[PDB]
């Protein structure tokens, strides 16, 4: 009773301490909080393990920044696949495995939205209306108006146009010139993402959406380029200023497809030459609505921007794992000689088809260096995983990391070797081991257990896994029969920078390249 009227004192001598203890007080009442509260979060048993942390709301997120795939082993070690762990401001429950990837990659709608988990970072970039800033449903429409346009005969025509961009390259690029100079160093993480671009322009762009690059416009692509990072999830629209020549960009580069769609529906010039062609003519919802043309520039955008980081940073991941390794540079070489008759048969679809230790050496790539080390959904109801007493609370995240297993001697004997064998009758870009399902884009495989899952699996699954084996096996097949290249003396396979976007090498990663045959010229 009388320590009533105290409670009530010391709150008022609280409100008088000095500005030191106060401000101090401020920064220890909710630090003591949290470690409080963690551990009476251990007991709750329908809940998989936080793994402590010091600084709230930080989390863990500065060691899962930098180095995510040592963090899941450490925790893996501690409490099994699955646990739990606060990334700045987020909790996220971790599903490392195969009963992982089928927890997450075939959840229901009902129980995830990947929509909910990335609309901040990707409408800011590429545009609304399309991809996150939409509901799944449309989202699983659009897949199947892109994937529309990325059929065999699209690619039987796209190879001939990415393989004229190659040698275009190697020609005129200051890092080749290969008219004027025999041997060379380049950065591949200059070079490659150039190459990506101009091949994924011209291809599935047009002539048009090509020649633009070959401008100032091109810086247009670099400052949109920037806005695409892991920032946007914390300080999504922060009113600075590359968050300002982003959105120009996004306006800018938005226009210049809509000028086009719109020039070439105003003179009926609609043919079936690139996507903006398949867009145009194909892009009508099952309810009745048309995308409208900032839509499909939008699709456009975020389309060209994600396969641009994905393929980009898996070529110089082959050219400098194949940079340590002459012998797979030499075995590669005569699958090209047998393949295409020493030279003397033209590159096609077809033709690449039939060269599996090339195609083995890209999935071995995206075995070792899978661009995306972690995929997350925002849990909307109550989840329970199963053979557990573990329950996932809404507003929670569920992240999915196939690349960890990829790294497993578990599923992949001596998984730390480049091994290009380990893949012997089984080139595929991936296998449907089994039953189908339909999300709105054509059949896909209904499990998603498989350890090696470089393009996911279930309705978010990936729609330019064939593009991509395209785009990377002209560019593979022409530098393999054009170049041999190696590492400066002392220089080896980079680290992963897990913290950008995709994994890709810690730069700069430098490979010098020698002319297979000095004396060759391109016309
Ligand atoms: C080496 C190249 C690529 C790799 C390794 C890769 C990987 C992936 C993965 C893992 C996903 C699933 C995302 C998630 O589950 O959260 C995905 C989704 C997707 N990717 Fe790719 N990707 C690549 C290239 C491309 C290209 C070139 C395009 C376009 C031509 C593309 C378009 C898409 C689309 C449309 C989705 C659907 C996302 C969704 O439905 O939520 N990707 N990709
Ligand atoms: C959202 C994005 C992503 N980026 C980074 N970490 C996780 C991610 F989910 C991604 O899934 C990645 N991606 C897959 N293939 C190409 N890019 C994506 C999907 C569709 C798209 F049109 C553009 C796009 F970037």
């Amino acid at each position: 009773g009388e320590a009533l009227e105290y409670v009530n004192i010391g709150l008022s001598h609280f409100l008088a301490l000095p500005l030191a203890q106060r401000i101090s007080l401020i920064i220890i009442i909710p630090f003591i909080y949290n470690i409080v509260w963690q551990l009476l979060y251990s007991l709750r048993k329908d809940r998989p393990p936080l793994v402590f942390y010091w600084i709230p709301w930080v989390g863990s997120a500065v060691v899962y920044g930098m180095k995510p795939y040592e963090f899941f082993e450490e925790c893996q070690k501690k409490y099994g696949d699955i646990f739990s762990f606060v990334l700045l401001g987020r909790v996220m429950t971790v599903y490392l495995g195969p009963k992982g990837h089928e927890f997450v990659f075939n959840a229901k709608l009902a129980d995830v939205s990947a929509e909910a988990a990335y609309a901040h970072l990707t409408t800011p970039v590429f545009g609304k209306g399309v991809i996150h800033d939409c509901p799944n449903s449309r989202l699983m429409e659009q897949k199947k108006f892109v994937k529309g346009a990325l059929t065999k005969e699209a690619f039987k025509s796209y190879v001939p146009l990415i393989a004229e961009e190659v040698y275009k390259y190697f020609r005129d690029s200051k890092n080749f010139r290969l008219n004027e100079r025999t041997t060379g160093t380049i950065d591949v993480m200059v070079t490659q993402p150039e190459m990506t671009i101009f091949t994924a322009s011209r291809s599935l762009l047009g002539k048009e959406m090509r020649a633009k690059l070959d401008t100032d416009f091109a810086y247009l692509y670099s400052d949109l380029d920037k806005g695409f990072t892991p920032i946007n999830f914390v300080f999504p629209n922060l009113p600075l200023e590359h968050y300002r020549k982003r959105d120009h960009a996004q306006k800018a580069i938005s226009g210049t497809y809509m000028s086009l769609i719109k020039e070439r529906r105003k003179n009926n010039d609609i043919q079936d030459r690139d996507l903006i062609d398949s867009l145009m003519k194909n892009s009508t919802y099952k309810d009745g609505v048309k995308m409208t043309d900032q839509e499909i520039a939008n699709l456009l955008i975020g389309v060209l921007m994600g396969g641009q980081h994905t393929s980009a940073a898996t070529s110089a991941w082959i050219l400098l794992h194949l940079a340590e390794r002459p012998d797979v540079q030499q075995e590669l070489y005569e699958e090209q000689m047998r393949v295409l008759d020493g030279g003397k048969k033209e590159l096609t679809y077809d033709l690449l088809q039939e060269m599996p230790l090339l195609n083995q050496t890209i999935k071995e790539t995206l075995r070792m260096h899978h661009p995306l080390h972690s995929l997350f959904r925002k849990v909307m109801k109550d989840m329970h995983v199963p053979n557990t007493s573990y329950v996932i609370p809404a507003g929670y995240h569920v992240l999915v990391s196939p690349g960890y297993t990829h790294l497993r001697d578990e599923y992949f004997p001596n998984a730390h070797q480049f091994n290009i064998h380990r893949w012997n009758n089984d080139s595929a870009s991936s296998y449907s081991v089994g039953e189908e399902v339909d999300y709105g884009f054509g059949a896909i495989s209904k499990g998603v257990s498989s350890p090696y899952l470089p393009f996911g699996g279930g309705r978010h699954r990936c729609t330019g896994e064939h593009f991509a084996y395209c785009q990377l096996g002209v560019l593979m097949s022409i530098f393999i029969r054009t170049l041999k290249w190696h590492y400066p003396e002392g220089k080896t396979v980079p680290p992963p920078d897990f913290t950008s976007m995709v994994t890709l090498p810690t730069g700069p990663a430098k490979i010098i390249w020698e002319k297979r045959n000095p004396e060759q010229k391109i016309g």
